């Protein structure tokens, strides 16, 4: 059950005035691709707060790989889902070697050293990597039963250019003249239930694929790629989500860069 939103006061959206007309801001199976300029935060806001919506976020910091945790946290509490419920799964070798970082009220953190948990815990989870810092807003915009974000590097490329895995003897095999886009499996999620769906199918599919002797180009980025292939997500980030500039400059294209890669 959904309570009504409060009087709110705002910009009349213009029917006859596209939100963008430089991007496709709506799929072919009618999910909004999240580019900035597309969507008013402060009605989002309310409709998920009003729905005391809990964001889990997961990442695994193993090895050397935990000297990101410091930024990437800190840089979380300043544009991760800033108001709402937060809880931080860390999924690492190394417990003792977790920063302590200060955060906000409302989010916590849980240090897992290396399923039905999460499904009592949180609403959402959103999956990402560790070696990366949030540079503006991410926030409830995201949040959908199933979603996928556009790789930085493929975003204007044409199916045929896709780094799909191309060996029918693959389980993320997808030929040619098939798919939509190039996914990042860097930075995905959705409703818990279909986060587990997601992962316990490239699970099943990368095991099969290995009984056969074989590996994914890209691993677990072609199963996701091919997940999604065949299960349309019903929200699709614009590389905004996931940049470099580094090596990808700030094209005019990108109006934010939220989330991006430590050089
Ligand atoms: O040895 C590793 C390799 C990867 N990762 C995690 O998996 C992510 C994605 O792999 P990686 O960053 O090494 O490649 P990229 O995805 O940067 O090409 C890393 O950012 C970490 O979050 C890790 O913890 N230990
Ligand atoms: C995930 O990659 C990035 O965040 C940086 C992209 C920089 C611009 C060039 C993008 C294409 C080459 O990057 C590599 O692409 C392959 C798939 O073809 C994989 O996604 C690699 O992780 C990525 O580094
Ligand atoms: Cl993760
Ligand atoms: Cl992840
Ligand atoms: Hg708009
Ligand atoms: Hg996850
Ligand atoms: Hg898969
Ligand atoms: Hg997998
Ligand atoms: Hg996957
Ligand atoms: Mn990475």
């Amino acid at each position: 059950f959904m309570v009504s939103l409060p009087r709110m006061v705002y910009p009349q959206p213009k029917v006859l005035t596209p939100c963008r007309k430089d991007v496709l801001v709506v799929t072919p199976w009618l999910a909004p691709i999240v580019w900035e300029g597309t969507f008013n935060i402060d009605i989002l806001n309310e409709q998920f707060r009003l729905q005391n919506t809990t964001i889990g976020l997961t990442v695994f910091a193993i090895k050397k790989y935990v000297a990101f945790l410091k930024l990437f946290l800190e840089t979380a509490e300043k544009h991760f889902m800033v108001g709402h419920r937060v809880h931080y799964y860390v999924f690492t070798d190394q417990p003792a070697a977790v920063p302590r970082v200060t955060l906000g009220t409302g989010r916590q953190l849980s240090v897992l050293e290396v399923e039905r948990r999460f499904l009592s815990e949180v609403d959402y989870l959103v999956c990402v990597d560790v070696d990366m810092e949030f540079r503006d807003h991410v926030g409830v915009e995201i949040l959908t039963p199933l979603f996928g974000t556009l790789h930085p590097g493929f975003y204007g490329s044409s199916r045929e250019a896709f780094t799909y895995e191309r060996r029918p003897q693959s389980q993320a095999y997808i030929p040619k003249d098939e798919g939509d886009f190039y996914y990042l499996g860097g930075f995905f999620g959705g409703s818990v239930q279909e986060v587990q769906r997601l992962t316990r199918a490239c699970h099943q599919a990368m095991m099969v694929d290995q009984a056969n002797g074989i590996e994914a180009v890209w691993h677990d980025e072609s199963h996701l790629n091919k997940y999604l292939l065949r299960h349309k997500p019903t929200k699709v980030l614009s590389p905004e989500y996931l940049w470099d500039q580094q090596l990808l400059g700030w094209p005019a294209v990108l109006r934010k860069l939220r989330f991006t890669a430590v050089p």
